[PDB]
């Protein structure tokens, strides 16, 4: 009835679960390639989600393992480790002082659950690849947010496997609201939606209202969901805000995933996608443009929303940007 030493070492790493820069890859190793399961379990227990939503523990574990099993181990970036990272990052962002007492338990559950499932069954190629190959997935979703629609459908469908229905004790009301929020959040992870999301986030920053003491004020679904969508989108694009040792591991993986798509594209005379050509790439330059044009504007805007809780995150982002730029 006592942990093995490896379990104890895993446990000690998991004590960083509330902090930016968790050793997520070490957790993946220590857990036997169960970072999503262990980190979700730890988070649910930390936030008392099992008791609040009456989720039987074995059902939660069975669903998590099942969810995790449907991420592809042969996918360098969009895998269970990325899922785990986004979950934990969303978890940290939920706990930002500027958002204290803003969100309900159901909204908290929605953001975390959405994070966990948001990339499930990712084949490691882009929507455009799937569209251009006339893939069954593309035809299923009429070429529109193909992967993101698929991630949702899988994440929900898996609740129907043996002893996986973690929402079995929620009321119809709770389930309908949870489901709508989850769907809105994951569809907002489609990068084609980025400019619009960010514009709306800015608009809210300009017209934001604080509150008794201090803390954002969100008094309609549109505003609450938009913040959750951006929060998870921020989590999704959080790699460059992490300590360089982490960021670089992510960059290696996404680049490996991209070049592999480029290889499959070249193999069949398809035009090679941006950043996917292993022969004509500039990893450093791509990362800088990525930060300058996407990541930094997002996080700058987010940091304004929760001023000044995200200052350290922004500073890390700029340091990493300078580092990459420093390297041609
Ligand atoms: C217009 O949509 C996009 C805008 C920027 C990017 C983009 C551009 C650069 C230079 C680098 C990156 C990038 O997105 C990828 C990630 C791929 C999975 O979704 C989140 C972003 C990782 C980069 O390091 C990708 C987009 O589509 C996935
Ligand atoms: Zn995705
Ligand atoms: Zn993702």
């Amino acid at each position: 009835g006592v942990k093995t030493e490896q379990e104890d070492v895993l446990a000690k790493e998991l004590e960083d679960v509330n902090k930016w820069g968790l050793h997520v890859f070490r957790i993946a190793e220590l857990s036997g390639n169960r970072p999503l399961t262990v980190i979700m379990h730890t988070i649910f227990q930390e936030r008392d989600l099992l008791k609040t939503f009456k989720i039987p523990v074995d059902t939660l574990i069975t669903y998590l393992m099942t969810l995790e099993d449907h991420y592809h181990a042969d996918v360098a970036y969009h895998n269970n480790i990325h899922a785990a990272d986004v979950v934990q990052s969303t978890h940290v962002l939920l706990s930002t002082p500027a958002l204290e007492a803003v969100f309900t338990d159901l909204e908290i559950l929605a953001a975390i659950f959405a994070s966990a499932i948001h990339d499930v069954d990712h084949p490691g190629v882009s929507n455009q690849f799937l569209i251009n190959t006339n893939s069954e997935l593309a035809l299923m979703y009429n070429d529109s947010s193909v992967l993101e629609n698929h991630h949702l459908a899988v994440g929900f469908k898996l609740l129907q496997e043996e002893n996986c229905d973690i929402f079995q004790n929620l009321t119809k009301k709770q389930r309908q609201s949870l489901r709508k929020m989850v769907i809105d959040i994951v569809l907002a992870t489609d990068m084609s939606k980025h400019m619009n999301l960010l514009a709306d986030l800015k608009t809210m920053v300009e017209t934001k209202k604080v509150t008794s003491s201090g803390v954002l004020l969100l008094d309609n679904y549109s505003d609450r969901i938009q913040v959750l969508q951006n929060m998870v989108h921020c989590a999704d694009l959080s790699n460059p805000t992490k300590p360089l040792q982490l960021y670089r591991q992510w960059t290696d993986r996404i680049m490996e995933e991209f070049f592999r798509q480029g290889d499959r594209e070249r193999e069949r005379g398809m035009e090679i996608s941006p950043m996917c050509d292993k022969h004509n790439a500039s990893v450093e330059k791509s990362q800088v443009g990525f930060i300058d044009y996407i990541v930094h504007p997002l996080w700058e805007t987010w940091a304004d929303l929760v001023h000044p809780d995200a200052q350290d995150i922004l500073d890390t982002l700029e340091d990493n940007r300078e580092w990459y730029q420093s390297t041609i």
